[PDB]
């Protein structure tokens, strides 16, 4: 009976730590997503970005060096979403 909610969040710095790179698992049902952000683990969270109607978000907001975390709704017929499960903002994975 719960609308479906955005899933499998990853927030990811770019190689200089200056933007927060989002990317989710898209909710059926929905139309748009709001984007929200905390200093501390487990909220409570601050609503950054509002209408986005694609899975993915840059967050350029972000104070380099400093850790964030994440977690994003959807917005399905006018009824927002619970939140998704939340991720920690984390520098990419060095390859080889």
């Amino acid at each position: 009976s719960a609308p479906a909610f955005p899933t499998g969040l990853s927030a990811v710095l770019d190689s200089s730590g200056n933007t927060a790179n989002l990317t989710w698992n898209a909710a059926p049902g929905a139309n748009s997503y709001n984007v929200k952000r905390s200093t501390k683990s487990g909220g409570p969270y601050t609503t950054i970005a509002t209408n986005i109607t694609s899975t993915n978000y840059t967050d350029t907001g972000v104070a380099t060096g400093t850790k964030y975390y994440y977690v994003v709704s959807a917005v399905s017929n006018g009824v927002e979403t619970l939140n998704s499960a939340e991720a920690i903002l984390q520098y990419p994975k060095l390859e080889h």
